[PDB]
């Protein structure tokens, strides 16, 4: 965390890096320092650019403005000024750190029009704006790919030899697919941007009266906004001042239930916010509503603003956030070798200098296929196409590889594994002093008091909607209600007040006037007579609200008079119902192995009310819930562990959460090891939580679907989002059908492209490897393969089975065996070398025995190489060669259990079988394409069936040599050593847990 300031010299730095050509790739390199030294031309008092060390290097430009100078700089979203005191930069939102309660109440006032704009200088606009990129900005920051570059060079070698076609292939390959990236970049950012747009016609105060109307970017923390009466969106963070309100912080915590927001107490001591979290508000969270009681207005003092926000701190977070397919030393040191023998062996073949450079140049790019990549995402967006023609909607395609490699899922509670709402448990009658059992559906009860009032009282407010809708009584004196009995009309009503929570309904009907209170259980019991409330309403109560449930009472009699003496009628039990699919779809994932967790913005008690039913805690696994107490600063901090009714299971809170993060370091990685529910997550703790479980070495993914929970989204390894709006646009997927079902889905999709990935890149690999082995013969000879034949081997060959081996799909069923997950691994280069054996035996065999004929005559090698053909060596080689490419394509390529057996995909094998009958009929039929080919129309039958003969040996061999190895390699491996200890670190812990549980 340190820092320097750096002040003609840029005409010579752009000079020496247009000049150079690959300095680029050397500042790209380790070496970045210089690059920046040299151009920068090196104090932080004195300064046009600085450079910051993160123990890691950035760069950014000194802006400045003027008021009267200043100068300021944002890095990670967050801004930063120069200040003369201490002559040094310092962040912006530490400006004013621990500010008095008092303090602020000293802005009941608001703000003067001159501090505004100095302030407004100071902090900044209240937008959150979203540097969205220009085309070539796009281009040199996300195609610097150093492949595209082998790619161009490869293509300028091609067009250098003559290689026309080819070259055109591949570059209008390169070019559709760097554009189709670029726009979807740009796409992505201009919906971010516009998402987390906002705009408003705020009110601010003056201490000069007349309260102006003004812009949501003017805003500064210090002066006041006047909260709308009827509602409407925060457009930043502020601390109330005067006045209550009713706030939806959904976008904080998940929930919609209304959360009262009081006035912020005055006297001294700091505010912070995490305490006073009662009585500020949030950006983002929807006002439902905002009573004074007290002057003529509701007002609430700004304090932070931009993205010093919430909603700041989270957009920041997400701004700011196989692989092994790149091995780099092998293949490099093999082209080296390759070409130094080239150059040797054409030296010894006596050729021109401009025909030895071009021909060493090419090997390096028969080495190395310049056509890998897209022959790699083929099979994604055969998965994507799959995805999207069931819902689900990918915007990058190689990211459902890691679907394949997931074991690690976590599930937002509301709306995601639950209904995005409460519904009707039942109605509890109490009679005497005992309640009645719990009855499924209110419609099957006598006509008395309590069906009416469950059908009359309400503000007709989701609740009250969802009582009326279960009893069924429709609506049609301000009301009368109609039974699926008697028509009961509503004489008189007052409003819900919000400060007593109480909603009381006066109803009469052709059949004495009566009153009905519906409100909290224990303020209603209070209110009512003792006589009808029972003595056991605590544990009746206790019983509910400790289950996650929502009570709520109602009160009669028959007509301050008519909220005073009443007597309750019964008791009417809400919960969030879990959604007719998570269950099968959760123990689906348990049986694979695939681990669950829960992680809510919700109460810990509904948290594990819903885990236990759903079936993430089995009846039989021990569950405990781990509580850290903060610290006193007489204590330290120590954590406790409560157990309940009962793999062990952890249940961990949210501030808790934050305390074992900060002052237990060495704990935490035991806990995330087994801890299955996180309750009462802040949005920026659900991205912390999937960080480091990705720091457990865990390829993690979560099913968010609300606005809050959107940096773990982005930040999650495989991420999904139910919903249409506020987080498809992080989420690498989005499904229309809202549900847990989209995840197993994608898993099973995954593990097909990881698996199709392996062997396409096996086949690749192989393709290029044994070519170059076929040229390297034939250079030894002064002698090449032909244009046409490249042509042959290259476009039609390559391109035909790569597509038709990545058609198959998944096998409809989740396996207990995940893929492999690493392209080195001994299974993947054991197979490419010894199938390299049997080509290269082949090969080398055909080549030998085709010198041992009477018909035989040697090329002559003081011709070059593509005009000493057609010839017999030429032909030979290519006719071995070509039927290899087939039978290492058909053989490479799997089936079970991660995709459909192999002989499904009928286009791949009738594709192999035309490709086969053409080459066999190149090999026997004569002079029919030898005339573009340059063969030499062998004439001996017996050496054509020796040829066939060979080539069938070499399909038998790969078959067998595949079979074998796939079903007695890992025995030989596990037999061998039979002390693994994977390196993974959380299969480590749970081997240190396994052995020895931490918490006893
Ligand atoms: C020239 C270098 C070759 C490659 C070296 C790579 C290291 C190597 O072999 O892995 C250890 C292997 C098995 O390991 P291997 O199959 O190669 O893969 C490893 C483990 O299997 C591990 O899984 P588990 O521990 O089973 O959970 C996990 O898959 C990791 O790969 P990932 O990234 O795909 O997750 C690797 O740490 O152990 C033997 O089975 C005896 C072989 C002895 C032969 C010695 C080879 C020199
Ligand atoms: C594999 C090898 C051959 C690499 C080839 C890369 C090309 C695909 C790149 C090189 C230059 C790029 C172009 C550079 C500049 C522009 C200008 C741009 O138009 C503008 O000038 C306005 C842009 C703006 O105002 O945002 C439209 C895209 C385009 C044609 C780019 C599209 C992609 C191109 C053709
Ligand atoms: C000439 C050279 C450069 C070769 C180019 C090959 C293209 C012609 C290939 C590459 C990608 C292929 C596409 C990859 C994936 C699909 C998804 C596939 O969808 C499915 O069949 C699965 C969906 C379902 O059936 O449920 C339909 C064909 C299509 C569009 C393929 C059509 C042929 C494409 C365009
Ligand atoms: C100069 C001579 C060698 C002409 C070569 C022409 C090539 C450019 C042609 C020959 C065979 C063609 C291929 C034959 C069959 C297919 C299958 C086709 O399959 C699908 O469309 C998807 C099938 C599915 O999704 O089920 C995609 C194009 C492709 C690879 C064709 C792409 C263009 C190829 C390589
Ligand atoms: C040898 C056989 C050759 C097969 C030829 C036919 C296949 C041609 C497919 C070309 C690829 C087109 O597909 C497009 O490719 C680019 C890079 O490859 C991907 O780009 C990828 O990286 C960029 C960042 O670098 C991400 O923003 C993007 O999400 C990701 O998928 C695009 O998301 C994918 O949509
Ligand atoms: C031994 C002699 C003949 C070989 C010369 C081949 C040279 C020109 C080749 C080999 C590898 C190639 C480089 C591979 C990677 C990159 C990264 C890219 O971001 C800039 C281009 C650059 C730097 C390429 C330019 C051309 C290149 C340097
Ligand atoms: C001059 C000598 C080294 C010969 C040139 C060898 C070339 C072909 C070598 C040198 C460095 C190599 C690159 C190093 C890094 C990567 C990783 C990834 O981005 C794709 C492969 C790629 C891009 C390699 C491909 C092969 C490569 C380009
Ligand atoms: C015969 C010679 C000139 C080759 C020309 C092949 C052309 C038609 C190829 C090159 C790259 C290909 C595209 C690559 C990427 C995609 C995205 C995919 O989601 C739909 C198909 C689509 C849009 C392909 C259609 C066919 C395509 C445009
Ligand atoms: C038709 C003439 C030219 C010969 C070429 C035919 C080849 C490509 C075809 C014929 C039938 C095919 C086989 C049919 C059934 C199976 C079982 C399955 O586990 C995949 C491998 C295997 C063994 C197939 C491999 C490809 C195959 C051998
Ligand atoms: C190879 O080179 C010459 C070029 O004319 C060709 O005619 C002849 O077949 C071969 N030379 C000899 C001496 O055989
Ligand atoms: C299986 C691949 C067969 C390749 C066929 C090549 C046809 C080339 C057309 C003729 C071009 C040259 C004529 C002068
Ligand atoms: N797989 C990429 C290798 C492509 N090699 C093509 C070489 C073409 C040589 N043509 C020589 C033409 C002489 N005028
Ligand atoms: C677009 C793929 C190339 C097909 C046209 C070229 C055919 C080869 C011509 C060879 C002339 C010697
Ligand atoms: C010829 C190159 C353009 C092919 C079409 C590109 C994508 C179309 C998406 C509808
Ligand atoms: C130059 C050909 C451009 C084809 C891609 C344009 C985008 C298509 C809609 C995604
Ligand atoms: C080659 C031009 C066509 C590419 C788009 C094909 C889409 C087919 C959807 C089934
Ligand atoms: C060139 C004619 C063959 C194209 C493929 C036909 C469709 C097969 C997959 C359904
Ligand atoms: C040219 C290779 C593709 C041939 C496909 C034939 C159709 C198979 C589906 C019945
Ligand atoms: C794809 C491998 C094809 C092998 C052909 C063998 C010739 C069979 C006809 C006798
Ligand atoms: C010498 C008579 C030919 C024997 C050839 C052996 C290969 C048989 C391929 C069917
Ligand atoms: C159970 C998998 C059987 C695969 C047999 C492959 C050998 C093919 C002989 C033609
Ligand atoms: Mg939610």
């Amino acid at each position: 965390v340190r820092l320097s300031g750096y002040c003609w010299r840029v005409i010579g730095y752009h000079v020496v890096v247009w000049m150079m050509a690959g300095i680029p790739l050397l500042l790209f390199r380790w070496k970045p320092l210089w690059g920046v030294r040299l151009r920068l031309r090196p104090l932080a008092h004195a300064e046009t650019l600085v450079i910051e060390i993160r123990d890691q290097l950035f760069t950014v430009q000194v802006q400045t403005e003027a008021i009267r100078v200043l100068r300021y700089y944002l890095f990670q979203g967050q801004r930063y000024i120069w200040i003369e005191t201490q002559q040094a930069f310092y962040q912006v939102s530490l400006l004013d750190h621990g500010r008095s309660c008092d303090d602020v109440h000293r802005s009941r006032h608001g703000l003067s029009l001159q501090d505004q704009m100095v302030r407004k200088a100071i902090y900044g606009p209240n937008v959150i704006s979203i540097p969205v990129k220009s085309y070539p900005q796009l281009l040199v920051d996300e195609a610097l790919n150093p492949y595209y570059g082998f790619q161009a060079f490869s293509i300028a070698l091609w067009l250098a030899d003559h290689y026309y076609w080819y070259a055109l292939c591949i570059f209008l390959i390169s070019s559709i697919s760097i554009c189709l990236s670029l726009y979807k970049t740009r796409k992505q950012s201009q919906t971010l941007r516009d998402m987390v747009k906002l705009s408003m016609r705020v009110c601010v105060c003056r201490p000069g009266g007349e309260e102006e109307w003004v812009d949501s970017s003017e805003l500064v923390p210090g002066d006041c906004l006047v909260l709308p009466q009827e509602g409407g969106l925060m457009p930043c963070d502020a601390a109330l001042v005067a006045g209550e309100c009713m706030v939806n912080e959904s976008s904080l915590t998940g929930e919609s239930i209304p959360v009262l927001k009081t006035a912020l107490p005055e006297g001294l001591g700091p505010y912070c916010a995490e305490t006073h979290r009662r009585h500020t508000l949030f950006c983002g969270t929807l006002i439902l509503q905002a009573r004074a009681y007290v002057g003529p207005h509701v007002l609430a003092v700004v304090t932070r603003t931009g993205f010093c926000t919430a909603k700041g701190g989270l957009v920041s977070s997400i701004l700011h956030p196989k692989h092994s397919m790149k091995f780099v030393a092998a293949l490099s040191v093999l082209a080296l070798l390759g070409t130094i023998y080239s150059i040797f062996i054409l030296y010894r073949n006596r050729v021109p200098l401009n025909e030895i450079v071009i021909r060493a140049l090419d090997l390096v790019t028969v080495v190395v296929p310049p056509a890998l990549p897209a022959a790699m995402t083929v099979c994604t967006l055969y998965a994507q196409s799959r995805l999207r023609r069931q819902g689900i909607f990918c915007i990058h395609p190689l990211r459902i590889n890691l679907g394949g490699k997931l074991q690690l899922v976590c599930f937002d509670k509301t709306g995601t594994l639950t209904e995005d709402g409460l519904d009707v448990m039942g109605v509890v009658p109490l009679k005497g002093q005992a309640f009645l059992p719990l009855v499924p559906e209110p419609r099957r009860l006598p006509v008395g008091p309590l069906l009416r009032a469950l059908a009359t009282c309400h503000a007709l407010d989701p609740m009250d909607l969802k009582m009326v809708e279960s009893t069924g009584w429709v609506l049609e004196v301000l009301a009368v209600m109609r039974p699926p009995p008697v028509p009961v009309s509503v004489l008189h009503r007052f409003p819900f007040s919000s400060a007593l929570q109480r909603m009381s309904v006066v109803v009469a009907w052709p059949g004495q006037p009566e009153a009905y209170v519906k409100g909290s259980p224990e303020l209603v019991a209070g209110l009512c007579n003792p006589e009808t409330v029972p003595t056991d309403f605590a544990q009746m109560l206790q019983s509910y609200t400790a289950a996650g449930y929502r009570v709520v009472a109602l009160a009669s009699k028959p007509l301050d008079t008519v909220e005073g003496d009443l007597s309750l009628l019964g008791l009417l039990v809400m919960r969030n119902l879990l959604k007719p699919q998570t269950t099968p779809v959760i123990q689906a994932l348990r049986r694979t192995r695939i681990r669950a967790v829960m992680v809510t913005g919700d109460n810990l008690q509904t948290a594990v009310t819903v885990a236990r039913g759903c079936g993430m805690v089995a009846p039989q696994e021990h569950l405990i819930i781990v509580h850290a107490t903060h610290p006193e600063r007489g204590q330290p901090a120590s954590l406790e562990f409560l157990p309940m009714e009962s793999s062990r299971h952890l249940a961990l809170s949210g501030p808790t959460f934050g305390i074992i993060v900060k002052h237990f370091p060495k704990l935490l990685p035991k806990v995330l090891v087994q801890g299955t529910v996180f309750a009462r997550m802040a949005p920026e703790q659900k991205t912390e939580l999937v960080c480091e479980l990705q720091k457990l070495q865990y390829c993690v993914g979560m099913c968010g679907d609300g606005a809050n929970d959107c940096g773990a989204l982005k930040a999650a390894d495989v991420g999904i989002s139910l919903s249409q709006a506020e987080a498809s646009v992080v989420s690498p997927f989005t499904s229309s059908m809202a549900s847990i079902e989209c995840v197993p889905m994608v898993i099973r999709e995954g593990r097909c492209s990881l698996d199709t990935s392996f062997s396409v890149f096996k086949y690749m690999a192989l393709y290029s490897l044994t070519q170059f082995i076929s040229v390297l013969i034939l250079y030894t000879i002064n002698t090449n393969l032909g244009d046409l034949q490249f042509l042959a081997i290259d476009l039609v060959i390559t391109t035909t089975v790569a597509v038709l081996m990545s058609r198959t799909g998944p096998a409809l069923v989740l396996g207990r065996v995940r893929p492999p997950g690493a392209l080195l691994s001994v299974p993947v280069l054991s197979s490419l070398l010894l199938q390299m054996v049997l080509v290269t035996g082949v090969q080398l065999g055909g080549y030998f025995l085709t010198l041992a004929q009477p018909w035989f005559v040697p090329l002559n090698r003081t011709v070059a190489a593509p005009d000493n053909l057609p010839n017999y060596e030429n032909t030979v080689v290519f006719s071995l060669s070509s039927f290899q490419y087939l039978i290492l394509a058909a053989a490479v390529s799997k089936g079970a259990p991660f995709r459909r057996p192999l002989y499904t995909n009928v286009p791949f094998l009738v594709a192999l079988a035309l490709l086969s009958s053409v080459l066999v009929g190149l090999v026997l039929v004569p002079g029919l394409l030898q005339g573009p080919l340059a063969l030499r129309n062998i004439t001996d039958t017996g050496f054509k069936l020796l040829l066939l003969g060979l080539v069938t040996l070499n399909f038998v061999g790969a078959f067998m040599l595949e079979s074998v190895l796939d079903q007695c390699l890992p025995a030989c491996l596990r037999r061998l050593r039979p002390k693994r200890a994977s390196k993974k670190r959380f299969k480590q812990l749970e081997r240190e847990l396994a052995e020895q549980p931490w918490p006893p």
